[PDB]
């Protein structure tokens, strides 16, 4: 049986947060040893499912580069699924895939808010676990498609529920975090509450755990919905307020979804994603 | 272990050729037990990956056909794999794909002569073995895309190697067979020689042994081109050159390969594929 020793070497970095007051490890550059997981896992023959979304002009300017850095980078050595929501099949980049990878592309209706097309992921991921996901993967990682993968990102990222920590606000006291702060939002969260701020650009855990993160975080966005009321940040807001009450058992530092636009400071040693530049006056269609 | 009376009873059709003369099994509807073989390959986690080729008109005409009909028919209940030569991706039919279901498309050279792209396919396959499908999958077939499949296609039909019976030549003498007669090429039969013909539009086994079938009957039509000579059917005649050397562990009946233009006789019980009626003049552009 996996312990937590077998792989995780905290003190490789003490000066960054490495474990958390409920036992779960924070995921740093040189904390991990990726040859014993991936022999370990390799035994147990296990597949990966990535799902990613993009509706509208996000299509041509991120989904190329995203699967093109996927296929290079994500889970290398065992097999892996990509699982491809996109509103228009017809613009849907075919690119070449490598070993141990394959995919499916679904075609769903395009939300009118751009804020709609965010949250309901929650809505469609969820759906697509019941009907397929879970027979299919060992483990799911949930991604935005406006980011592109720059080194291994691999089985040391894999648990049972796993949350990324936001790049801008991983060193942030909690009552600076942009928590959703009405009380009339499900996604409420009090000062003087909170761990970490989480990143709802990367999410993932085993089918049923990652079932369980889009079940709740999408009954509190149609609860928001029914008080005329939406939270600040989004789904991402939904998300914090899961984690929040339903801690992860793995966090990812920043290493693993870093802005560039920060600069490269001493905490990052290896950049295994990095976000893309935004570009809201071209991708949305509504503010 | 996995033995030959566990799923296969011979005496449930006695009135055709469930065996042949070197203990291989030929699979007739009622003969396998397809629950026992379910259980058996899922205890063992197989993946079952499937090449199909479309060039030129075939993609337009046959590929979403042939693809909609396997994720319906084709292995149901395990995880498959389906790889797609074309030679134009902008062309290829993106179909949404069911539980345990994936693909991945590639693009690949049109060679000038029909028949060269018939034949090339051996060289293809050969290069995608190696550097993926050998990593991927347990048992892999190899199917023409002019065809579609019309009932369950499943576990019964997996093997070391697999080979298929024609359906206009089962019932046929093997000095009636269309076997490459002339001494000259690489895929000469000799008449008082042959045990079945093979149909080429559907051949299957392990990574390893459909790489050595596909190396051979490559090498064959390399040979071929060297002495000013071509096979009188191509591909088919350096496989049935193959397959008498190196007998199949496995034999489908034309049940797994139905010609409809025969009718519908009483040894075809239920039909798990069927040929597309041949188009030539509209497909091909050479003769
Ligand atoms: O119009 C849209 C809005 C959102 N998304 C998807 O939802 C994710 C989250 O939205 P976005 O990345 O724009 O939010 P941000 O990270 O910029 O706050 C995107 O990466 C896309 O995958 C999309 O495809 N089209
Ligand atoms: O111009 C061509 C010729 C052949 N093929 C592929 O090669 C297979 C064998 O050719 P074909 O089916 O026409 O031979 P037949 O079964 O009719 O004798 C086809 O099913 C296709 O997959 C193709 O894609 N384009
Ligand atoms: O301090 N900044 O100038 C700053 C704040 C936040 C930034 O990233 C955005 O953070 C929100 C939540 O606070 C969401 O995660 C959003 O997706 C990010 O773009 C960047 C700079
Ligand atoms: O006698 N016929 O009318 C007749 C009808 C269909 C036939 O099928 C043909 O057989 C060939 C080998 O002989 C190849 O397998 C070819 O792909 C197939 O179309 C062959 C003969
Ligand atoms: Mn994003
Ligand atoms: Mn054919």
């Amino acid at each position: 049986k996996l312990k937590l020793s077998d792989w995780f070497n905290p003190f490789k970095r003490p000066e960054v947060v490495t474990m958390t007051k409920w036992k779960a490890p924070v995921v740093w550059e040189g904390t991990y040893n990726r040859a014993v997981l991936d022999n370990y896992y390799a035994k147990q023959k296990i597949t990966v499912g990535l799902t990613v979304f993009a509706v509208g002009r996000y299509i041509e300017h991120y989904l190329e580069e995203f699967l093109t850095s996927a296929n290079k980078h994500f889970m290398v050595g065992h097999p892996v699924i990509f699982y491809i929501m996109v509103d228009d099949v017809s613009r849907m980049p075919l690119i070449e895939l490598g070993p141990l990878r394959s995919f499916k592309v679904f075609k769903i209706k395009p939300e009118k808010r751009w804020q709609d097309i965010s949250m309901m992921r929650m809505k469609t991921i969820g759906e697509h676990i019941v009907a397929h996901i879970q027979h299919e993967v060992d483990f799911l990682f949930c991604m935005d498609v406006d980011q592109v993968f720059q080194d291994k990102f691999g089985v040391e990222t894999l648990g049972e529920s796993v949350a990324q920590l936001q790049a801008w606000w991983y060193k942030a006291d909690p009552n600076d975090f942009t928590y959703e702060r009405r009380k009339e939002s499900a996604a409420y969260i009090p000062f003087g509450e909170g761990d970490f701020y989480y990143h709802a650009a990367i999410f993932g855990g085993t089918p049923t755990q990652v079932l369980n993160i889009t079940q709740e975080c999408f009954k509190g966005i149609l609860k928001d919905k029914k008080n005329d009321i939406e939270a600040q940040w989004h789904d991402e807001s939904h998300l914090n307020k899961y984690f929040l009450l339903n801690k992860p058992t793995k966090i990812l530092s920043p290493e693993y979804c870093w802005d560039y636009h920060i600069g490269l400071p001493a905490d990052i040693k290896l950049v295994k994603m990095s976000w893309q530049t935004k570009e809201y006056n071209v991708v949305r269609n509504n503010v």
